[PDB]
């Protein structure tokens, strides 16, 4: 079997992505954030405390013939935003893009923090890491990749992800239309439970690339590039009046300015992010400084390979025995 669905930006800076999913039994459709940084597929429902739901879409398991309550199984988590979400648990069957899997855990939130409430366009997460991570208690879910691997012609999904623009996460196969060149195999460690990878170095703009090791995560779920202090440091010194805002918190620079192009390597292959990719826009409406794409991992504790990073590449998640990813030019 295989899959496809389009992923569309929900807003015009490209925060984040969301992919319509089907829930049970008739179709209840729902926009999920689609997260290779986490393990639990949860939905606002019909369950969620009424003051914290403000215009999502949300899941009714009493309208779905094919619902079945787990019982006793609860969830929790915390993201590294700060943001969060628990509730209880419920198995149904659930559809991407034509790719359906039976008794699939769908986690219905009770609670949600303020974040999740003041974004509209976001139904829900469904987590694409390794089910290690899963959160609910006391019997540990599997992802939607996970059920469905055995099913699929390939094991392996891949994100496409567009700048300002639609894109398509693909399950089972690997479309060779849809990249430029070849795609660049590099090893994964799952000791964490993340897609977790090593980097072979960058460059700013024109400048020479540093070969240097950067071990991190590929994270659809984070909309920037999240890098060590030295690196960033580096690529903000090539923008005129380019600064570090502790008020702010990060980088900021003049709108007025022409970002850098940054190329992150993979082996001996390299991946160019261009210059736009990096402007997030105005820190405030009518705000004449802007926010950076590329921030530092200093007080995260890993770098993470988010969405600005990303959507410059045709990246494909190996779920084999040994797992690997792959990264292609597009």
């Amino acid at each position: 079997s295989t899959g496809s669905a389009t992923t569309t930006p929900i807003d015009s800076l490209d925060d984040a992505y969301i992919t319509p999913v089907q829930i049970g039994t008739p179709a209840q459709t729902l926009n999920l954030d689609f997260d290779t940084g986490s393990s639990d597929l949860w939905v606002f429902s019909s369950e969620t405390t009424a003051s914290e739901v403000d215009g999502q879409t949300i899941y009714t398991p009493s309208k779905s013939t094919t619902a079945k309550l787990l019982s006793g199984a609860t969830w929790s988590i915390s993201y590294g935003d700060g943001s969060s979400s628990s509730g209880d648990v419920y198995t149904d069957t659930v559809s991407v893009g034509g790719l359906t899997v039976t008794g699939q855990a769908v986690e219905s939130a009770k609670k949600v923090s303020s974040s999740f409430t003041e974004d509209s366009t976001i139904d829900g997460l469904l987590g694409l890491a390794f089910s290690t991570l899963n959160t609910v208690s006391p019997t540990q879910q599997k992802t939607f990749f996970d059920n469905a691997k055995a099913s699929l012609d390939s094991p392996v999904f891949t994100a496409d992800l567009g700048y300002h623009a639609p894109g398509t996460y693909n399950f089972g196969f690997i479309d060779t239309t849809a990249y430029t060149g070849s795609i660049t195999y590099t090893a994964v460690s799952t000791k964490q439970g993340f897609w977790e990878w090593t980097s072979t170095g960058y460059a700013v703009g024109s400048g020479t690339f540093k070969s240097t090791s950067i071990d991190g995560i590929a994270d659809t779920g984070t909309t920037l590039l999240y890098l060590p202090a030295t690196v960033v440091s580096a690529y903000w010194a090539q923008v005129s009046g380019a600064k570090s805002s502790s008020s702010v918190g990060g980088y900021v620079f003049p709108c007025s300015a022409t970002l850098p192009s940054f190329t992150f390597g993979v082996g001996s292959a390299r991946i160019v992010i261009p210059g736009d990719y990096i402007d997030f826009g105005p820190i405030s409406t009518g705000s004449s400084s802007c926010f950076g794409g590329i921030q530092s991992s200093a007080g995260i504790g890993i770098n993470i390979f988010g969405d600005v990073a990303l959507k410059a590449a045709f990246v494909v998640f190996n779920g084999a025995t040994t797992p690997t990813l792959g990264f292609a030019s597009k």
